[PDB]
This record gives structure tokens, sequence and C-alpha cells, in this order.
């Protein structure tokens, strides 16, 4: 009967000493220089640095810890990013902690988000089955290891400079298990939330498959379904309405239809498995990194 307080709740050298156990010991600087800044804000900055061992450029993210509004979201986060790792995931090298601000080492990708593909561009069936895959392929791992992402979308998806594909920003994820096999946070960016989710029933692995389902239908009509309505009101008719369809039916092939017709199933128990999506005949239209180049701003 001793009460514990919440990670809000505790000082901030708690907040910290809490991630003190989970991050790497020591002071990244001492294997790392030439930090040049490229990205800013809310929460921190981020930089390009060298390793002086290598000269490999890696990306530093630099968070102030006194910023820090989702303290458990951050710390889960970091457990995640340490303990797994996939080729078409965002890799985590090595996290520290300097002063009041948490280090995150990660890989450098230079070729930007899906987002700008996506809105600039429009992309074949090839390519979409190339990015599909990719996903698939970081999910089928991290829905076996019980990890849940919970925020898929093209913003999260960035590039190589070479076309390769990988999943980022952890800052959503959970973690289920034998003991708490579902979650029932609402979390997630409105337009490509699982409907189980918005109805705040309890969920797993699955709402990743809707959200993937989402992005698919991005990659075809360039957002969306209902971003042109206000993200709560979008929410409602995902929670209560037949599963989104793409614009124009004629204009996507009918192995690209039954794919999608397997993901955006609302009984999550009758939604496709991402080991099943990998045997599907649609992602045997998967291209080499080469074929996403053309796609990339540059």
């Amino acid at each position: 009967n001793l009460y514990f307080q919440s990670m809000s709740r505790v000082s901030h050298e708690q907040f910290r000493a809490a991630l003190q156990l989970v991050v790497s010991p020591g002071d990244p600087r001492e294997y790392l220089a030439n930090f040049i800044k490229i990205g800013e804000g809310s929460t921190g900055i981020v930089c390009i640095a060298t390793e002086k061992h290598t000269g490999k450029q890696v990306a530093v993210k630099k968070m102030d810890l006194r910023k820090q509004q989702r303290r458990e979201l951050l710390f889960n986060e970091v457990v995640i990013m340490r303990d797994y790792h996939h080729d078409n995931v965002v890799d985590m090298y090595s996290s520290y902690l300097v002063g009041d601000e948490l280090w995150v080492v990660m890989e450098f990708l230079e070729g930007g988000a899906l987002t700008d593909i996506v809105t600039h561009t429009r992309m074949n069936e090839e390519q979409i089955a190339t990015v599909c895959l990719s996903v698939l392929r970081a999910l089928s791992y991290l829905h076996n290891q019980g990890v849940i992402h919970r925020d898929i979308k093209s913003d999260s998806i960035l590039l190589t400079s070479d076309g390769r594909i990988k999943l980022s920003d952890f800052g959503f994820c959970a973690q289920v298990s034998k003991e708490v096999p579902k979650r029932k946070s609402l979390v997630g960016t409105p337009y490509w939330m699982a409907p189980e989710v918005i109805s705040r029933l309890p969920y797993g692995t699955e709402v990743d498959i809707w959200s993937l389902g989402i992005m698919v239908i991005e990659m075809i009509d360039g957002e969306p379904p209902y971003f042109n309505e206000p993200p709560l009101q979008a929410m409602r008719r995902i929670r209560d309405s037949l599963p989104p369809r793409v614009k124009d039916l004629h204009k996507v092939s009918s192995v690209l239809r039954g794919f999608l017709d397997l993901m955006l199933v609302r009984e999550p128990s009758q939604r496709a498995t991402a080991q099943e999506l990998l045997g599907h005949p649609f992602l045997k239209l998967a291209g080499p990194p080469s074929c996403i180049v053309p796609l990339m701003r540059q």
C-alpha cells in the first residue's frame, strides 16, 4: 500500500533517472564531432554529426527533457528504439543523456518523407507495391515482437538517397504482451486511425494494417479519405461508415483493389495480418530501390 506517483507527477530529476536506466551510459561527444543543426522545435533540435572513429554521418536528435509533456510515451519509445532493429525501420544506434537533454543517435536518411512524393507526384503500382512491401516487412517483424506503431502515415515513412523505404517516428508506439495483450488508448493521427481505436475498444497489431490501407489511399489519391473535413468529423465517419474507397475504382488494378479490400476491413479479426499480406499477388509487383528514385524531389 505504497503509492508511487505517475511519470507525469515525478520530479524532473526522477524523470531523468528513469531515462538513465534505459539509455547508454556516457557522453556521445566523446565519439561524435562536427555538429550541424538541420531542424528545430518544439521539444528540441536535430543535428548531423560525424563519427570521429569512422567518419560516418549520423543524425542526432537533441530533446530538452524539461519541455516533454508526454514523458511516458518518450520513455516507452526509447526502449523500443533500443531493443528492436530492422532494415525497414529507421535505426537508432544509441541514446544518451547530456545534461537535461536526451540525445538520440540515429541513421541519417537524406531522401525526405513519402508525403512530399504523394502530394506532388503520381506513383505507379510498382512504386506503391515497393513501399507496401517495405512497410509490411517492418510490421511483420514488429508485430511478432508485440510492437504496435499506431501512427502509420506518409509523413512517418522516410527514404534513403538510393530509394529504400523505412518506417520512422515511434512516438506513439505501444508494446503488447501475453500479460497485457491489448491497448485501449486513444492515440494516432485522426484520418489514419482504425475504427476500433476511435471506438475505444481493446486493440492490437491489426490497427497498423488499417492505417497502412489509408496510406495506400494516400499513394493512390494523394490524401487520406475525408482529408477535406475536420479531424474529429473524419474520425466519426471512420468509426461509423463503411470502409473508405478510392475515388475512381476503374483506375486501380484488380490486384491492388483486392489488396486494399483485405486491409480496410472494419472487424479486426477479419482484417489481414502483415504475414498474410506479404503473400498477396500485389506485392509481386514490387521493384528495386531504383524504381523509387525518380519520384524523389532532387
